[PDB]
């Protein structure tokens, strides 16, 4: 009993083409896709006004396909999970920094999070690395002046994710840009001949944030897009897989994993606990996180009984199953934060 998981690189707003490719797999092979994982550059523009938040070179200022799905004209055939890249409707993703459905069957994992599906634990890290923004807080509501900085990966996600492999392993981890250094742990020679532009960065190619996270959690798989190429490498127990951009053949691959239990998309318990316990750092809706707080210290307060109560409270107000919610994203921002704050305050601490 195996589950077939589609892994996708950069979409660049080409959804109909991606799904058309995907259905041509379930027929060319007769295999069934359990679900789809996308590693970024989703460009989830709802309508024209969102073009403001899409940082792209001029020739790529396009609406793409997403809005058809947002309108209901098109329907995603597979449950599709994704993180943010460097080309996004960044206002939408900020509204959903704590994750959310952008439309039917399309779930954004947020700035970072861990989810559960079919007995798997999947960790996501959105964005790309620029050193000058790694300590920048998020400002809310989103402003057009932040189009250039919103998609940069913050350092704080390291602390948010670091304890996640304490109780069980991490099956799959996603990022947009590559973990730094991992280019050297594969056939980088074969790569360079095909991508001469990568040679210059050397071992420094990729994100140091993702490097730390990979080393700390050592997932079974690490999947990245962004680099417009196919690539494999091995860092200890972790299989690295890089994917190209939709419209080209290196863009989609498939993971045939053992399916132990079929199980709906669910919030990860440990992630939920971290999410609740770090609330004080995120209590200012205008500017977060507040790094006068230590994410680590806040998370050191996790105890078994506390975790147990959190999961009970989460299950009550929100539910363990991640379900589709068609409320406008600004409502979902406020709503999820309302319940996070409620749960924390009920712990009495
Ligand atoms: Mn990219």
């Amino acid at each position: 009993q195996i589950q077939h998981i589609a892994i996708v690189g950069s979409v660049h707003g080409k959804y109909r083409e991606m799904y058309r490719q995907l259905s041509e797999y379930e027929k060319s092979t007769g295999k069934e896709i359990s679900f789809v994982i996308c590693t970024g550059d989703m460009q989830t523009l709802r309508y024209e006004a969102d073009l403001v938040y899409l940082k792209v070179p001029p020739k790529y200022k396009q609406m793409g396909d997403f809005h058809l799905y947002y309108e209901g004209k098109e329907k995603a055939p597979y449950l599709t999970l994704f993180i943010g890249g460097n080309h996004e409707s960044s206002n939408v993703l900020l509204h959903l920094y704590n994750g959310g459905f952008v439309c039917f069957n399309m779930y954004y994992l947020g700035v970072c999070s861990c989810i559960n599906i079919n007995g798997l634990r999947i960790v996501g890290v959105s964005g790309i690395y620029k050193s000058f923004d790694e300590k920048k807080p998020y400002t809310y509501p989103p402003s057009p002046n932040d189009v250039v900085s919103l998609f940069h990966t913050r350092n704080y996600v390291i602390q948010m994710l670091s304890n996640l492999s304490q109780s069980s392993q991490i099956d799959i981890s996603l990022s947009h840009d590559w973990p730094q250094g991992i280019v050297m742990k594969g056939n980088y020679k074969q790569l360079y001949r095909f991508q001469p532009g990568f040679k210059k960065d050397g071992a420094s190619l990729g994100s140091p944030i993702n490097k730390v996270i990979l080393n700390t959690l050592k997932p079974k798989y690490w999947i990245s897009g962004h680099m417009h190429c196919e690539y494999h490498a091995e860092e200890g127990p972790t299989h690295f897989i890089a994917l190209g951009k939709i419209g080209y053949k290196n863009a989609i691959s498939y993971l045939d994993l053992p399916l132990k239990q079929k199980t709906d998309l669910e919030y990860d318990k440990d992630w939920v606990c971290n999410l609740i316990m770090t609330w004080p750092a995120f209590s200012n809706k205008a500017q977060f996180p507040d790094l006068s707080y230590s994410i680590s210290e806040l998370l050191s307060k996790r105890t078994k009984e506390l975790d147990k109560k959190i999961i009970e409270l989460w299950e009550k107000y929100i539910g363990l199953k991640i379900i589709y919610d068609s409320d406008t994203f600004d409502i979902q921002f406020t709503s999820r934060r309302f319940y996070i704050e409620k749960i924390y305050n009920e712990l009495n601490i």
